[PDB]
């Protein structure tokens, strides 16, 4: 059903590398300066500063393309202004049949292995399957962009490489709104709500949102450009796309607490107010939502209750893929 970007055949291209005994090299978008970008991240620019490009399998004995599940956790910001985007693909790992869809779960660093790999994109109204080579930026020894938190994962640097293939440069993603990526996995569309101005079943929206599968993100509204990735004194981050990623009541004193998952696609860097990994919420909530709900782990992800997010985010987006057509 997806047509194939820019004509190029994954399967083709893969038996035929098979066959010649080679490694697939991507015209379409090589490992040369201009993929990396064009002004901060140009030629003569300080940040390219020891970048190279190498293959997975140049890299470490045993890469996987995926490890544990394709899951939010794989999603770690690196050294680029893709947080919009990062924040999208952590969401539609939530949506098991859309993941699947963006991310073909059957490519391996192992059996079958050219050097190709293939995602498929929501891109002017259809879906197209976009193919990358396996060259990944790269200094130190160590990814230069997104990264999994399992360091031998590589499906969300491919999945990040294939966006900035179509979009001509990683640099080109620097900057950017989360409903464009919300939309190019999903074929959805986005609604935006200003959580100030927010109708008085928000809460109940979101729920549903997250239990049909839309994605949704959060933001915090910066005041002037010097207030861009602050980070408040409580360890949010201003102007810095998160991922919604649940939501759940829960009995707390006596009454029903509202709360709200988010996660920082940085994959660290979290709330310490309440509901927080280590707060003192935890201890007055049932044992076993504490163990359903509560992760102690700097991983990005924590716990808020609605009326804090109220307090402290500014903006909501749902990406919902048939908003007329509802359940
Ligand atoms: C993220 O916070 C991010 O990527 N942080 C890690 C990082 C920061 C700086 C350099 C490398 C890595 C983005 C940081 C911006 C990106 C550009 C450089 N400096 C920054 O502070 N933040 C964004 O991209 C915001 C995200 C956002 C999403 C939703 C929302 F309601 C509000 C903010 N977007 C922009 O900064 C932005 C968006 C956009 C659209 C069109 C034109 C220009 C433009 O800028
Ligand atoms: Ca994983
Ligand atoms: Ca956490």
């Amino acid at each position: 059903n997806a047509i194939k970007y820019l004509g190029q055949d994954y399967e083709q291209l893969r038996v035929r590398c098979l066959q010649s005994g080679t490694l697939f090299r991507d015209e379409a978008f090589p490992p040369v300066p201009q993929s990396l970008g064009y002004k901060d991240l140009g030629p003569n620019s300080s940040k390219t500063y020891g970048i190279k490009w190498k293959r997975p399998t140049e890299l470490l004995s045993n890469p996987q393309f995926i490890v544990d599940g394709a899951t939010r956790t794989d999603i770690c910001q690196g050294a680029l202004g893709d947080c919009w985007l990062l924040a999208a693909i952590a969401s539609l790992t939530l949506n098991d049949t859309l993941l699947h869809r963006v991310v073909p779960h059957g490519q391996s660093f192992q059996n079958g292995y050219a050097g190709i790999f293939h995602f498929q994109l929501w891109q002017f109204g259809e879906w197209v399957d976009v193919v990358v080579d396996d060259l990944l930026p790269i200094k130190d020894g160590k990814l230069v962009f997104v990264h999994s938190a399992e360091g031998n994962e590589f499906w969300s640097a491919l999945l990040e490489k294939a966006y900035a293939k179509v979009n001509g440069s990683y640099e080109a993603l620097s900057g950017g709104s989360t409903s464009e990526g919300f939309e190019d996995f999903t074929g959805g569309v986005t609604e935006w709500y200003e959580l100030r101005k927010a109708p008085s079943d928000l809460y109940q929206i979101i729920l549903k949102a997250l239990e049909r599968g839309s994605l949704l993100g959060c933001s915090i509204d910066i005041s002037s450009v010097l207030d861009m990735e602050a980070i408040t004194f409580k360890k949010l981050v201003k102007g810095h796309a998160y991922s919604v990623t649940g939501a759940k009541q829960v009995n707390y004193r006596g009454q029903v607490v509202s709360l709200i998952r988010m996660r920082n696609p940085w994959g660290e860097v979290e709330w310490t107010g309440a509901w927080s990994d280590s707060s003192s919420e935890w201890n007055n909530v049932d044992p076993y939502e504490r163990d359903q709900l509560r992760v102690k782990m700097e991983d990005g992800e924590f716990w808020m209750s609605f009326r804090d997010f109220m307090r402290e985010f500014t903006r909501l987006e749902i990406c919902n893929l048939t908003p007329d057509a509802l359940k």
